[PDB]
């Protein structure tokens, strides 16, 4: 389940490979050829480089970096978002220019799922089982190799690409890079609780929470929150004042019955994997070892799909 | 000790009134005085408002904001950053303008106690009392009316006056707008758990470490780890490979004893006081109602200090 297929060990080296070769990245050598979706702080954009003539994705996020910690942030950025994982994006590098911290990636040509919804209307169940698959092990990967984090996963934070590979993307630099200049001094320094430093605030649980959000979302075609009622199911789905507020939602999240997959349209197996994702008991529910092995996930690791076709055809790529 | 003394609520009434006849707050009526220090996403202005002719502190946060969220986060910053309280530093108003959000607050003309430190050398005791008191009272009130979140109190985020106040900075803006516009969409939506939102997840207890720490901190006179040995003990207080990174400063933290005041130089109720703040366990830690009955806060709370008469001393006031 665990460790890589040769395959995913040879694509792995191969952009390791690449990337050393890239030679110093900076400004001037990109080409802006379209723009591939928003970031929190700033703008994702496909991009050529002119020298090796690789296409990229280049994230822009505007935000000032004090020269006295210029690098340093930096440093700790090539540390934070080089990963070696199938499952989470290639990172090329990060640089810094006229405030604008530049991380270039990996580009995935499928984009993002919150636009592959769009394309879709809805993704099918099988679809989100690799999907599921992916999702998990990418998480997996960053919790033992990584970060202590909130990673809550929204549509938009999963990649795909012709090849029919499913990555995390490198979500959240911006509130990484304030959080990391919010904890950099003179002298090295923290007034951070030794709790805090080991970091299990953040159990993985959090991250599921989210996760299975949004399969639901991506399974019904829509942010699943409040339910759509019964006159909504039939209609979707073949028989089976309005807009809150945040305050709202906030409270209908906590104090409400968490979401759920519609029945006899989805699998059993599946509608249990997202039960098992959002109950709402950190305590009661699921980790990451217990979805790796939930009756959904096995099937749908056996299951051969064609990911890559599907999504070619959906997108129009080719 | 929770409710206001009618000089406070006199105090609170008079800025309140002064605020609604300020009108409304734009870049060109803004006279830079001087610097007044440094924030994590930018700087804090000492400046005279044009037309009421108040003194205020303006900090300018270098950050872009999409139009289409352009307010909403501003909505929110009026809603996050206005207090009522003695212990909590004035708000004149926030706005936006080419790339900056403006801060306008209050102006404490003693400033922060991180350059108060400096110019002391040393912050005494009975003066730390009166500092303790207004810390605990200032996180008490932001925990009882407004959030949930890790509030890490340094020195840099406690202000003086020479009327002898001292409250809270308005400190954290920039992670908190950050985390705004990571958490904001189209149309309501939240990825966020439960757990998250009733926001438990941070205790009272991170909070309480941090002012512990920053007690120390200012009553010996540096940052107070690693703990200095008793070579420098005798001959900082009369006979009671250096520079550590952040990795080991950080492993220090959580897995060596927490730092704490000298004995004989400091009463046995502060050195407890800060011992409490400083239990590694956050389950065995102080919380706020704890502290506030502490022995060292039932003397301070007695004892009649010159506060004032310290602080325009120190840093030459007048
Ligand atoms: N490597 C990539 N290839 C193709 N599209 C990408 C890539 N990385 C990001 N994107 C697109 O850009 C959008 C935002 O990227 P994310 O990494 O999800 O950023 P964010 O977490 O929203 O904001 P940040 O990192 O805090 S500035 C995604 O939803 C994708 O549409
Ligand atoms: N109202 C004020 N009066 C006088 N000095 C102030 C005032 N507010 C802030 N300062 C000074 O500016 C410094 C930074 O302000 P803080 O509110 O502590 O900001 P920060 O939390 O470091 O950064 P932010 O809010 O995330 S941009 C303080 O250490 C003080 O020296």
């Amino acid at each position: 389940e665990l460790e890589l297929d040769e395959q995913q060990r040879k694509r792995l080296e191969a952009f390791l490979t690449q990337k050393q070769k890239v030679g110093e990245l900076k400004d001037d050598d990109f080409e802006k050829i379209s723009e591939l979706g928003a970031g929190n702080g700033g703008v994702v954009f496909k991009v050529s480089h002119k020298p090796s003539g690789l296409v990229m994705a280049r994230k822009l996020i505007h935000l000032e970096i004090k020269p006295a910690i210029r690098n340093q942030i930096i440093r700790e950025l090539q540390v934070l978002h080089e990963c070696n994982s199938p499952y989470i994006v290639g990172f090329y590098g990060a640089f810094y220019s006229d405030g604008e911290i530049s991380i270039c990636m990996e580009h995935m040509d499928g984009g993002s799922l919150d636009q592959v919804l769009k394309k879709a209307g809805r993704i099918p169940e099988q679809i989100l089982g690799k999907v599921s698959i992916a999702v998990i092990k990418g998480l997996t990967y960053l919790r033992e190799k990584h970060k202590i984090m909130h990673r809550d996963v929204k549509p938009s934070n999963i990649l795909v690409n012709s090849r029919g590979e499913i990555k995390l993307c490198d979500f959240g630099v911006s509130g990484q890079l304030i959080d990391s200049m919010a904890n950099s001094f003179v002298g090295t320094r923290s007034y951070m609780s030794p709790e805090r430093l080991q970091g299990t605030h953040y159990s993985v649980q959090s991250d599921i929470w989210s996760m299975g959000l949004s399969l639901v979302e991506m399974a019904v075609g829509r942010y699943p929150i409040p339910p759509p009622d019964a006159k909504e199911l039939e209609l979707m789905f073949g028989c089976q004042r309005p807009p809150m507020a945040i305050f709202e939602l906030l409270d209908y999240i906590v104090n409400e019955p968490p979401p759920k997959l519609p029945s006899g349209v989805f699998s059993l197996e599946f509608q249990d994997f997202v039960n098992k994702c959002l109950i709402k008991n950190p305590a009661e529910r699921a980790d990451l070892k217990q979805l790796m092995v939930h009756a959904f996930i096995k099937r749908s690791d056996a299951e051969e799909v064609d990911f890559a076709g599907w999504l070619c055809s959906t997108i129009g790529l080719n």
